């Protein structure tokens, strides 16, 4: 129908503005602690601790795939990759700061973000 085309439009256009969303985000990662999934052969342990692990590859992924249908949806694995960071990681490592300092200006990004998801609809 010409209403599901209309549809898959709006989602090839949220999918743009998401594609520029997570490439301003992971600028905000310059040491690429967030870029892939921690590896289970380095941190076997690592799924009794965190149940849901996320980062940037495997948002990517989820992206260019049309995965996500709404802002929400997105930023909810972006709150994964730091908030699993901050409950694995001590607060006086590099990783927990990272993910503060990933956290604090990646709020900027996302709400400006909000509003052009709603302006544009």
């Amino acid at each position: 129908s010409m209403e599901q085309v209309a549809m898959e439009l709006r989602l090839t256009e949220l999918t743009r503005l998401l594609r520029s969303v997570l490439d301003q985000l992971q600028d905000k990662d310059p040491a690429r602690i967030f870029a892939q999934p921690v590896s289970l052969k380095e941190v076997p342990d690592y799924l009794d601790h965190i149940k849901h692990p996320m980062d940037f590859a495997t948002m990517r992924k989820r992206l260019e795939a049309q995965g996500y249908k709404n802002l929400h949806e997105f930023e909810e694995d972006f709150d994964l990759i730091i908030d699993n960071c901050m409950k694995y990681n001590a607060r006086d490592t590099v990783f927990y700061r990272a993910a503060v300092r990933l956290r604090d200006q990646g709020g900027v990004v996302l709400r400006q973000a909000r509003r052009e998801v709603d302006s544009i609809g």
